[PDB]
C-alpha cells in the first residue's frame, strides 16, 4: 500500500473555487460563541437523519466544541458557506488532523466530518465543491491523505462495520419508535429482557483522572496495534479525548472508567463512552433519544491471545459500561463491529442495527481491512484485528 498521487506544493491554488450565485466562502470561528451556535443551528436542523425520517443526530455544541478542536486543530479546516445577503450559514464541511497506522505505516490524515448541506440548497452538486475546498486547504498545510465514514456507498471502502444497540431505557426506546415490540411479548418482558445489575463487577473499576493519562495511552496504542487501521495516539490526544474537564466543560460529553488492580495497582484495563443526542422528529411524548456510544477501550488480557479468556473479560467490562451508562440516564448504549466488538455485542443483548457504517481513505490505497462482520453482516470472531479506529 501507499499513497495514490504525489501533491505539488508548488500548484496548490492560494484561490477558491467559485460558488453557486448569492454564497461565498467562510472560514468558522468556533471558539466564538456565536459561530459555534451557527454550526449546530444548521446541523440541529439539516444534520443525518435516518431513512424513515424517524430520528437526526443532534451533536451538542460541548460536543462540537469537544470534536473540533482537539490537539493540532486549525481554523481553516473548519469551512463554511454563506448567503452573501443574510450572512446565513448554509454549508459546512470540518476536519481535525491525527495520525493513523495503516498495516505499519504512519501517515498524518485529516479526519472529515460534518458535511452538511442545508435541505434549501440539496441537489445542486454543491458537495464536490465543497470537498475540493476542504482538500485545498489541507493541501495548503502540507496534508495530502484523510479519513472520514459515511453511511452511503462510494468507490473502493477501506472497511465496513454494523451499528448495534443496546436499549438501556426500553420503554423509552419503544414510545419514541427507536425498539419494537416483538409479536410476542409485553413491556414488562422486554424490560425484563434489558434489565441490568445494580452495581459493576469489575474490582478496582473507577473513573479516569489526569493521573492515569501515560498508562492508558500505554496501554491503549499496544491494545490498537493489534489492528490493520488504527488511530496513532498522542498524549494531548489522549488527554483530549478521554478524560473529561469539568472545570471548564459544562455539558459532559465524553466518559472513561479505568480498571485500578486491587493486587498491584496498575491499571490493567479502561473503556469510555460519549454523549451523541439523537432529536426525535415527531412524536408527542419525547423530544429526544439520549445515546452513549462506545469509544476506545483496552484490556492487558488481549495479550495473553487466549480469545475466551478475552471474550470473559470484555464482557465483564462491557457490562459495566452498560450499567455506568444507565445509572447516567442515557437511554441506550450503541457500538459498532470494530475493535473486538463480536467478542461481545450478541451476548449482552445489543441489537443488530441497519446497514452499515462505511470507512473511507483518501489519496491512500490499501487493502480492504475485515469490519468485523461476515457476508451475512452478522457479528463474527474470525473478521476483527481490522478497524482499530472509532470516529465521531
Ligand atoms: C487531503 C484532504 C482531503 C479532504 C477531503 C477528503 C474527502 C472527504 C469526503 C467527504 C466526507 C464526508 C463525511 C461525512 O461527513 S458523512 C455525513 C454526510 N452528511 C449528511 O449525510 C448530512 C445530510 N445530508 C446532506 O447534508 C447532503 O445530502 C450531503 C452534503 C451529504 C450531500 O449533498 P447533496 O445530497 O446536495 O449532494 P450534491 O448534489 O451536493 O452532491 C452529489 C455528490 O456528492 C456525493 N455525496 C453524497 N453524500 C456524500 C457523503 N456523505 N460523502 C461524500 N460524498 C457524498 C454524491 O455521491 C454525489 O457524487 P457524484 O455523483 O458526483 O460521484
Ligand atoms: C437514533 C438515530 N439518530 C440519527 C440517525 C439514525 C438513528 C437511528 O438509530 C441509530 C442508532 C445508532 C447509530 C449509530 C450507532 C453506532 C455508531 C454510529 C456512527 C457514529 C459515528 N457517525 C456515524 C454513525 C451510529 C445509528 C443509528
Amino acid at each position: 500500500g501507499g499513497p495514490i498521487k504525489i501533491i505539488d506544493p508548488e500548484k496548490v491554488s492560494k484561490e477558491p473555487d467559485a460558488l453557486l450565485e448569492g454564497f461565498e466562502w467562510a472560514t468558522l470561528d468556533l471558539t466564538n460563541e456565536t459561530e459555534l451556535q451557527e454550526l449546530w443551528d444548521l446541523l440541529t436542523y439539516h444534520y443525518v437523519e435516518d431513512d424513515n425520517a424517524m430520528f437526526r443526530f443532534r451533536y451538542s455544541q460541548s460536543f462540537l466544541h469537544w470534536a473540533l478542536m482537539s490537539p493540532g486543530w486549525k481554523k481553516e479546516w473548519h469551512v463554511g458557506v454563506r448567503a452573501t445577503k443574510s450572512r446565513k450559514l448554509v454549508a459546512s464541511i470540518c476536519g481535525v488532523p491525527t495520525e493513523i497506522n495503516v498495516r505499519n505505516q504512519k501517515l498524518k490524515v485529516v479526519e472529515i466530518n460534518f458535511l452538511c448541506i442545508h435541505k434549501k440548497l440539496r441537489s445542486k452538486r454543491l458537495t464536490p465543491v465543497l470537498i475540493k475546498e476542504i482538500t485545498r486547504r489541507c493541501y495548503l498545510n502540507g496534508i495530502y491523505q484523510a479519513i472520514y465514514t459515511a453511511g452511503v456507498v462510494l468507490p473502493t471502502p477501506v472497511s465496513s462495520c454494523r451499528y448495534y444497540h443496546r436499549p438501556l431505557d426500553w420503554l423509552k426506546l419503544y414510545e419514541v419508535g427507536f425498539s419494537p415490540l416483538p409479536a410476542g411479548s409485553t413491556k414488562a418482558r422486554q424490560i425484563t429482557k434489558n434489565h441490568l445489575p445494580s452495581t459493576t463487577s469489575t474490582p478496582g473499576l473507577r473513573p479516569m483522572e489526569p493521573k492515569d493519562i501515560d498508562t492508558v495511552h500505554d496501554l491503549l496504542q499496544r491494545y490498537l496495534s493489534r489492528f490493520a487501521l488504527n488511530q496513532a495516539f498522542t498524549r494531548e490526544e489522549v488527554d483530549h479525548w478521554l478524560v473529561h474537564k469539568p472545570e471548564t466543560v459544562k455539558e459532559q460529553v465524553v466518559w472513561a472508567y479505568v480498571v485500578e488492580d486491587p493486587e498491584t495497582h496498575k491499571i490493567t484495563d479502561f473503556f469510555s463512552f460519549y454523549n451523541l443526542e439523537s432529536t426525535v422528529i415527531q412524536n408527542p411524548k419525547h423530544d429526544n433519544v439520549r445515546a452513549a456510544y462506545l469509544y476506545y477501550y483496552a484490556t492487558e488480557t488481549a495479550f495473553t491471545n487466549n480469545m475466551k479468556a478475552l471474550k470473559e473479560r470484555l464482557l465483564m467490562l462491557m457490562n459495566d459500561a452498560l450499567i455506568l451508562a444507565k445509572k447516567a440516564h442515557f437511554d441506550v448504549f450503541n457500538a459498532l463491529t470494530l475493535h473486538d466488538n463480536p467478542l461481545f455485542l450478541e451476548q449482552l443483548k445489543f441489537g443488530a442495527g441497519d446497514g452499515q457504517l462505511h470507512f473511507y481513505l483518501y489519496n491512500y490505497r490499501t487493502a480492504p481491512v475485515p469490519g468485523g462482520v461476515n457476508e451475512k453482516n452478522l457479528p463474527d470472531e474470525k473478521r476483527m484485528g481490522g478497524v482499530g479506529i472509532v470516529m465521531l
